Order: C-alpha cells, then structure tokens, then sequence
C-alpha cells in the first residue's frame, strides 16, 4: 500500500519540473471574486464577469515574449472555464503558450478557536472529485494557501500544527487525482520583528510542514513549495539589504526544505514589482548550494502595472500588456540569477 | 483569548448534562439516504422521502412512556426539516417530549492515500455556518462519526493522529455556535481480534482524541463520547462474559476518558437488541469507579425490531411503535444498571 | 508484548492504594545535600552527616500519632541508609510505622538550549539496577520532579513535551521494577501571573503528562500524580480565596487526569504550613466529583515549625517532634476535608 | 534565547567541514570493552587493556598514507586517555596527521518496555560536564548511537519518537560544548525484509530525526548525520545491484536530510571491507542532486583485514596496518566516486 505507483510518480515529478523550468517561474492569477474587486475597484472599474475575464485575457494573451518566462498560471475556478474572444478556453490559450495550468482549491481562512487571531484554511471537502474534475479540464497542479501570522504569542503550537496538516491532507490528495499540489505556508510579513525572528519563524514553520508531510506519505518530487521569503516586518525600523535578505531566505530554506522537493516559487506578498524581482535575483546569486528551484509565484509583482495601465479600458490593451511582459522578463532574469534593473544566520 | 466565556460554558454544559440525565439515552436516527435506503430494502419498502418520514415520525411520535428514555435524538439533516402529520416540525416533537435535538454534520469517509484501507473523515467545509443555522432551527447537539479498524497494520499513526485532529477541528467550531459535540471515534468490530486487543486499541485511540481536544481548546463539559464497547471481534473464537465485556470497557474510559467529560454514549455497532442492552447494564454495574453517564447512543439497537413489525405497512404503526417503546424502556433501565429481562480487575 | 504482567500490576495498584488511603499522606523528606545544607544554615546548624542523620530521625521517629496520618515517606539516597539511634535502618523505622518507603531518584534540573531559562530533569542513566536495588533496600515509590515556570514565552512546548517525555521513561523503568511512581510535574509559582493563568498552563501541562504516559504504556493504576496546586503566582497583584484555589485546582484536575490514576498527593511549594492545610482541606470541601484521593506530599508545609522548634539542640527533640506531629495530623483531617484551624467560571 | 552565538557557530561548522573535507572519512575505533572483546576472542588474543591499547595504536599510527583519508576517528573513553609506545597521548597522534579526534558519549541502549523488543539510548546524565572535559582534553566531535529494528511491528511510533528525541538532547548538549554531534539513527538490516521496505522505514526515521533537530533548536551546519545505506535485509532472497542500494540511499536522504547538513557518514554495520566500499562508491557516483558529503565512518568495513593480520603477535604490525591503509585508501577513492575493485521506482 504506497500511496502512489512509479508511472503516477513520474506523471507528478515530470509535470513539477515543466512548471519550474530554467528561467521559468508562474503568474498566480487566482484572485477569488471578493478579492479581484478590490483589485479592479483600484481603477474605478466594476467587478463583472466581463470586466474579470477582460482582465485574465489580457494577461493569459499577451505575446509570446512570455511563453519562456511562465511555466505556469494558476486560476481561479471562474477562470478556468472561460475564454477568450477567440473562444478557446483559457486553459487551451495556456498550454499553446507553453503552460501549465494550475487550480487554486482551497475555501479560504477560517477562526481558529482559542487564538490570538489565527487561522486555519478549509477546502477539503469533496476536493478529491474536484481534482479528477480540474484534471479532465486542463488543470495539472493546484494551489492552496495557509496564513500564519508573527505577534506575541503568534504562531501559536496549533496553528502551526493544524495548518501544516491540512497542507498536507490537500497535498495528498491532489496526488492521488494527477495534481501536482503547491504547499503555501504564507507567513505574513505584517508587524515589526525584525529579519531574524522571520527567520526563525519560517524555519519551525518550514519544519513542521515537510514532517507532516512526511506523515501523510506525500511525494515531494511531485510538489512544489510556495514561501514567504524571509524579510523583516513591514514596520521594521531596521533596514537590510537585498543580500541580506537573500541569505536569511536562503539558509532558512537551507535548514528545512529536503532536495526532493522540486521547486520553490516564492509569492511576493507586499512587494513592489522591482523590489520582489531583485530579492529574487539576490536569492538565485546567493553562494550557498541550493538543491531546488528558487523562482516566483507572482500576483501583483506581475499585475501592478498592467492593471494600472490597463485602467478598465479596452484601448489600453497594448499598453497594460507591455507593463506584464516587462515584468515576466524580469523575473525570468531574476530566477536564473540575471537581472539587472553565514554563521550569524 | 479564552475560546468560550463564562455563559457559552454554561449552555453548553447544561445542554450536555440534559442530553444524559439519568436514565436518558440516545435515539441514533441519523442515517443518511444511502444508508437508510439499506434498511429499507431489508423490509422490502420503497426509499421515498415519505417513506422515510413516515418511518422517523414512527419512532419520534411513539407514546409518553418514551419520554423519561430519551434525552436526545439524533437526525439526519432532511429529517430536521420535515413534519409530522399535525404539521409540527420534528424537532418541535422531540423537544415537547423532553429530549434534546441532535444534528449530524460529518459528510462520510474518505480514504487515507497510502494507508491500509484506513479513512478520516471530511465535514469541516462551511460548518461553522451551517451549525449557526441548525441551531437557529432547534439543534443544540451535532455528531461526527470517525471510523477506525484494527488489523495488520490499523489503525495507523497517522489514521490515529489524523481522526483525532479532525474530531477536534469539528468540535471546536461546534462550541462556538453554542452546539455540543458528541465526539465519535468508532473503532470497528470486524475481525478477529480478541478482547484485550480491542482494549488496547481503544485506549490508544482514545488517549490521542483527548489530547487533540486539549490542543484544540476543546471544553470538555461540553461534550460527549461516542465510543465502540471494548468487544473482541466479530470473528473471534474466543468467547467472553458480559462482566468481561463491562471491566475491559470501562477499564480503557478510566485510563483516558477525563472525568470532565460529561457523559460517555456508547453505539450499539452490531450488537443485537438485547445484547447492547445487557452489555450497557453490566457496564453500569462494573464495580469501578465511573465518573461520567454511562448511557445509549443506539441506532439498530433500538430500531430493528420497529423496522420489522412496521414491514413498511400502515397498519403496523402500533406494533412497530410497540416494539421501539420496548427497548427504549430497556434501556433506560441498563443505563442505571437496572436491566433485568424480566423488565480479575489486574488481567485488564 | 505487554509491558506488565496482572501480577506485577497488582503489586503497582497495591502500593500505590497503600501510599494514599484515607487520612494518609506523604511526608517528603528528599531533600539532596545542597538543599538541604539550606535548612540547616536557616537554623545555625552545620550541614554534617551527623545532623542529616538526626534531623531526619526526628521526623522519622515521632510518636505513633502520625502512623494513621503518614502513608509514605520519600527519603534521599543517603537517609535511606542510615540508622536510628537504636541501630534500625530508617526504612525499618518508615515500615515499623505503618509506612511505604520512597526513594528520589532523579539527578537534578539540566538547562535546555535555546530557551528562556527552562529546564528539563535528568537521571535515567543506570535507573533500572538503581531501582532493582532500592526495591531490595526497602523502598516501594519513588520520585522524579520535573520544574516548569510561567513566564513570558514559557513554559514552551519544547519544556512541555521534553519534561512530559522523561517522566514517562522514568515512570517505565520504575514499574519494570516494581516500584510506583510518582510523576512530579511540578509548575513553579514564581512570576504575578494570575490564577487562571496558572490553571490554563497546569491543564495543558498535565495533558500533555499523560499523552506522553500513554505513548509509553505506563499502567497508571500504579502511579501517582504530584502536582502543584492551581494558585496565583507568589507576586500577582489579585488576590483569591481559598474556594477559589480549591474550584480552579479540582477544576484543571478534572479535565486531564484518567479515573485510573490512583491518587494525587499535592506538592506543598512556597506555601506556609497553614496555608497548604487550608487549601488541600478546601480542595477536598469542592462539591466537583473528584474519582483519585486528593492528598498531601509536603517537605516544609510538614518539617518547617519542626526544624525551628529543633534548632539544632538534642534537647529539643520532643518540642520539634511535637511540631511535626501537629501538621501530621492536620493534614490528615485536611485531606479528609474535615480540617479546621460559579464552575463555568473557570 | 538563540542556542548558540555567531562564533559558538563558526566553530561547529568549521569542525564539522574539517571531518567531512573531500576524499576524507571517519575511522570508527570506539568500540567499548564489552564489544571490543569480540573483536579480539575471534583471533584468540585476551581482553587486556594492554592489547587493546596496541591494537588502537596500531590503527593510530599507521603511515603518513591515510592523513588525507581519515578526517576524523572516534575513541571510546579509555583509547582518549592512553599513549602510544613513544610517550604520546593519542589524541596528538591523531592530530599530528590531520585527524579531529571524536569521542563515543552513550552509554549503550535499554529496553523499551511494552514494545517487541526495541530499545532506546541512554547517557544524557552529567553529560554537558563530560562534554567540556571531553573538549578540553582534545576531542570536537561525538558519536551517539541509536538502534532500531525492522520487524513486524517494529519500528513502532514510541521507538522512533524516543530515539529521535535521545538524539536531540545529545545533540544540544555537545554543541553547548564546542563538540560537533554525529547522529547516528541505526537501522539494523537484520531480517528477511527487501529494499524498498528498507528505504520506506530509513525516510520516516529520519524524518523524525530532523523534526526532533528542529524541535530541539539545533544547528544542523554544525552536525553531522550517520545512517545505516538503504540495503536489504541480511536474510532477504532477492538480489539488488550496487546501483540499486545507492538509488534507494540517496533517494532516501534526498526526501528527508536538510541540505544545511554538512555531511552523512555512513556506517558500515554488517558489511565486508569490499561490499562497503563499492557501495559508497556507487552512492558517489549517483547520478541525483546530493548536497552534503556522502562519506564513510566504518569500523569492520576499516578494520576488519587489518585485525586478522594483527591475530594479537606485535611482530605482524606492519602486516596489520598495510591492509587497515588499503581499506583508508580504497574508502578516500570511493567517497569521490573514483574506487574500482526508473528513478520514479524509488
Ligand atoms: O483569498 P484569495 O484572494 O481568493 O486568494 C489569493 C490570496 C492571495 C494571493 C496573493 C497573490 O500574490 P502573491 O503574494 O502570491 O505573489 C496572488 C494570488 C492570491 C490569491
Ligand atoms: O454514514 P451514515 O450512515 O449517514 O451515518 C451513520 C452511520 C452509522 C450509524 C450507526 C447507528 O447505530 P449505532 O452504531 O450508533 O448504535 C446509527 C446511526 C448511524 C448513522
Ligand atoms: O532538588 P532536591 O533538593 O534534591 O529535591 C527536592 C526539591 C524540592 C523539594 C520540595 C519539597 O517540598 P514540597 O514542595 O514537595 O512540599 C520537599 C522535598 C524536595 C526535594
Ligand atoms: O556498543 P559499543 O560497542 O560500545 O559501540 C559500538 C557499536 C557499534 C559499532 C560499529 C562500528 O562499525 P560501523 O557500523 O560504525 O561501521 C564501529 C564501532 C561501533 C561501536
């Protein structure tokens, strides 16, 4: 009774590794309903359907400058099954470009009990049919995402405990349906600690991750990791550098993600669009040895930009999509350690 | 940042304390479509939604003499929304009754990828909503079955820490909607293990449900056990007295079970009509020290001989009725060790 | 492949009802030769063999008044053999009594690294041939104290789960000899942290004791729990009453520790002799059901008037003999809840 | 509350690195009395302290051949306090040719009770303070050993748990002193068990291994870790290639062993002098990422010609250290891949 045969495992590792490809990295583009109006709101434009498949196809579409910069793009299930002007479905346009496509699956956050504030993530009902569904659909990985927070009594021994388990309840999951699941343990970088206790956090975050999935029977070489990188908080006084940042991410990684795991595609949560593809940069150009893909998972660092430029006018078209490519191009530099705008660990 | 405060505590404990007052038990009638259409097909009757609500207002309509028997009752979610033939809701019956109504909310098993066969069991999504609206429409208790087996290799660690953990996830978000949760971690009968093999897994089980719930910031007060009996397997030769049952039974609950555990219902699985209620009785009588109700959370254990005198014929209303009453007023009597049919402690 | 025979089990159960029958508790009297050099200086008293030997044969020898009153004692490993005047061993004395002997066999508090100043306990080393040997010596318990502070990030779950972890192999190998032990946890009152404070660390903590026991397949029939009380720390700022201490103690009691354990006998801590007497009788006074005996295993809240009353003289034995027998018999009654000089709350 | 400074740090890793330094490996000496004595009954020789001093020299103080093949050598505690023939305490000797001196610090495994026959380790008691000795009198690395057995239930979840956390508290205590930890989490190969069944139980024991690392706050640049290769069962029928077993190795630490772990020395257990080496030669040669050092620290797979040809006569010295320099050698070419006498399937 393994949990997965050798043609499954190869299935699983050889779709992780396209996604993760040198000088490749994802456009995560799943913003759910609630969280894409915000987005258009930004730009005085009402949240339709049109207006969200308007902007999806805007940035699935844009020319194939892109195609070796994303391996892939992860959806939300709205997206997923509409299409462009031409009508072919999103997924089709993906794929003739050179992507995977990817399903975020997960429900969202939800109170844990007891807490200071924390949470847990829900989504595992019926999730396995959902999978086999996303599958015959196009979809060959999926995305689910884990909030934990730095404060006083913050990440508490539950959340820690109970998020890294779900992680890997839907990490097993999505393997038995064809899915290469991406575990997203987002510790976020709200308060003021300083880049050591981020550190510090992401390593016992890191760790209790990979031993539940080690007790879930998870196949790494058939996932993928999706970090914070390892940065002071937001209202740090204290200022780093870029390299600093870097080898704190770098050897926090270091110390917990074991080799098998095929990639890691750092989200750039409140970073401007240079700033997450130069620390980028800085972790690729780190001197230590590191055994996995170090690439990106993208929302705004893509789409700051283009939204802007796009502004819910269809004219800007041209124009919105330039600010996309410019920024694939970037990090795609940045992933191969290209771009150009220690023991006190 | 304490999970409750000072009244939610107590609603929930007084709930709790209602549901197994003594001589009260439970009415386990929570069988989804799936499973009561099995039941049907063994009476030969049509699995409509009317012959379902005829069948559950059979057993929620049966005579007074019910009424001190039962303090709770447990149903599927169609069967909250439906009526009697008055038109008073079932719930409304139930509580004119003096019972208190249950929910259940686990949405079945599924399967533990590279395990042996073993499952958890899934139910989280939306729950919180869900309990907030079923206690708007008259629940104030909800149950969470988790299935476990004893075999080569099960139940597992992982099986183990896993049913835990999501019995707890389920309990907690119960609380907060001021529902109390009945904690269900069954471990089956089948096989052919022996009784102090049974033991063993069901305290092993039980150590790591308890300990989840501590991790979890579960309140005890306001809960209740569902547990198997300690029982040998179904196909074990070896054969065993009904106090060998009782003292392994309650020997594994007072070596886990905290004494802030309100009360502990235990499923009658499959046990016969008289079997779960002499076995409920002699573990009343267990000399030992039992710091919580030790009472029925019983479904075929209550319901297999109404479901045959009914055969799905009108005309047996009475004599199925008849035949629920009977076991009701039976085990009413075991839950406080006065079960008559007429109507060594270190080897554990 | 149990880890005990009914046998053997029968002999831990045995033991174990012995130590805390009605009216009975423990007089702990374990103290090492650096603690106890402080009791000895607080007297004037040079901190010799000699003296060791005397003071502990005062407690020992009192008159038959504490027999009734005294269901063990727990003797450091050189009291256990020494002799009274008369040449009897000490543990001949202990069992002549009425008493069950027990032997301290852990080896002190170590740091834990990359914590706020937590500790773990060591002596497991060589334990089984030491406990095969002391069961031959006379003793039938023993006792390994595990320290946990509340504090600002403490005690952590590393403290919590490596504390809880040795209590359980020192509560295995004991019982592999034929020894009951008595699992110390023991959460210090230092710090002005408040009483619920201290409940909530006290559930957690012994939940986390008795996972670890489980995991370990130790027969808790034949064991005995000694924890703190639940009280506000020694400088909090609030105060409570003695019902409060009693509803908020039996309260984190009731909500971790299995029926199966056989007794509870508290650890008296920084309380003064009076005050340790009140609350265990308050204790036993809460109208909560409480299935273990709630008793008493105290060192000063039994010896302090004592050691005063001595002072060091041989010709104040009887006076300090007679200190000791009236917090001998106190504690009897308080245990019994027959001492006198809302739950959803918690 | 961090465990350890930036220069604590340093120091750890920069031991750490010197053992594991390229082509280099661990000659495993630290055999104690009781296990050294079969050693020497199986050529006939008396378990003096004498012959083991002159069996330990010879090893010590062979030719200048094996100081670029031998990085580090464990002692037990006896060989760390003896000289060689010319006045020399051994410790120099092993320095003088650009050895770091190791010492042995368990005190060998106890029972689990309750459990089909497994065991735990002990030796954590006062082991700080023998740590510091250890370092002051010219040791900076350690060894503990942990055992473990595949059998039908075994190992269970209480073995692994518990040895993971003995492990963990070792390594906390040697880093507090200067004293870089190897831990070695042993799976015997005894039984008739196949190699994915091997594999299977080596991933989820060190997985366990490094949660208890975390756990426990330590610094895995300044560890290093020695498992059993992934093999067989000694009694299994079916037949695997070298290619195989190093598959199954490397697979196996690559889904378990953080790269910050600054090298793996196998042990050599059960092994002949050959088997062993053409099997970390193939570990070597593994065509998967490996970002640690894949190295030797062998004691029979070392030792073993070199002993039979000392059958305890001084006169065959030289006999006796040229084949203990050819297994140096043939190890140095083999941890480089450079020794000479589907991946989803894993
Ligand atoms: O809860 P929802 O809004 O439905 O899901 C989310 C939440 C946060 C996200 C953040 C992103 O940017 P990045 O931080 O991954 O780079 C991209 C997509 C995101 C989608
Ligand atoms: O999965 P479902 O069938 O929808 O839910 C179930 C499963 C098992 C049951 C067993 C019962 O009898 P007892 O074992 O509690 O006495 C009573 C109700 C039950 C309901
Ligand atoms: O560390 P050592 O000195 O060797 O052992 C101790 C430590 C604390 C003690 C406290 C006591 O009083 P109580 O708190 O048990 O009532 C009695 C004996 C004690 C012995
Ligand atoms: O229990 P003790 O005898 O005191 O210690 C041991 C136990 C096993 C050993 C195995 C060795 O060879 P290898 O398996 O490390 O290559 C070398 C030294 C060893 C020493």
């Amino acid at each position: 009774h393994p949990a997965l045969t050798p043609e499954q495992k190869k299935e699983l590792s050889d779709i992780a590794h396209r996604i993760v490809a040198p000088g490749k990295g994802i456009l995560a583009a799943d913003e759910s309903t609630g969280s894409i109006a915000k987005r258009l709101q930004s730009i005085g434009t009402e949240n339709t359907e049109e207006n969200r498949r308007f902007y999806r196809q805007l940035l699935l579409t844009a020319d194939d400058r892109v195609n070796p910069c994303i391996g892939g793009v992860i959806l939300f299930h709205e997206t997923l099954y509409q299409k462009a002007d031409d009508g072919r479905p999103f997924p089709q346009v993906i794929k003739s470009k050179g992507g995977v496509v990817g399903i975020k699956v997960d429900k969202g956050v939800v109170p844990l009990a007891g807490t200071n504030g924390e949470t847990t993530t829900q989504g595992l009902d019926g999730l396995s049919e959902r999978c086999a569904q996303y599958k015959k659909d196009g979809a060959d990985f999926a995305k689910w995402r884990c909030v934990l927070k730095i404060g006083e009594h913050t990440p508490s021994a539950l959340a820690i405990m109970e998020n890294a388990n779900v992680l890997a309840r839907y990490a097993s999951i999505c393997q038995q349906n064809g899915i290469v699941p991406i575990v997203e343990p987002e510790i976020l970088p709200d308060g003021d600690h300083d880049l050591k206790r981020c550190q510090y956090v992401t390593e016992k975050v890191l760790a209790a991750v990979y031993k539940a999935l080690s007790d879930h029977h998870i196949y790494l070489e058939g996932t993928l990791l999706k970090p914070n990188m390892v940065t002071p908080g937001h209202a740090c006084t204290q200022k780093y550098s870029h390299e600093e940042i870097a080898m704190a991410t770098v050897t926090a990684l270091r110390r917990t993600v074991p080799p098998a795991v095929t990639g890691v595609t750092f989200l750039s949560g409140g970073q401007s669009e240079e700033e997450a593809s130069i620390n980028l940069n800085a972790i690729n150009k780190c001197p230590l040895l590191k055994p996995w893909a170090l690439t990106f998972s993208y929302g705004r660092a893509l789409q700051a930009s283009a939204l802007k430029a796009w502004g819910g006018k269809k004219e800007n078209l041209k124009a919105a999509q330039e600010e996309y490519v410019k920024r694939a191009l970037a990090n795609s530099l940045a992933c191969q350690g290209k771009y150009t705008p220690n023991h006190a660990y």
